[PDB]
């Protein structure tokens, strides 16, 4: 999950 | 966008 | 080259 | 290093 939390904010 | 839709699909 | 600079930061 | 290459080709 933290990743996830990372990615979709490098997504945003 | 398509940096968008590929970290989507790194999120998973 | 733009197209090309993505392709190779995308494959590494 | 992916987003500088695309800011470098913006950039010309
Ligand atoms: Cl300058």
């Amino acid at each position: 999950e933290l990743l996830k939390k990372l990615l979709e904010e490098l997504k945003g």
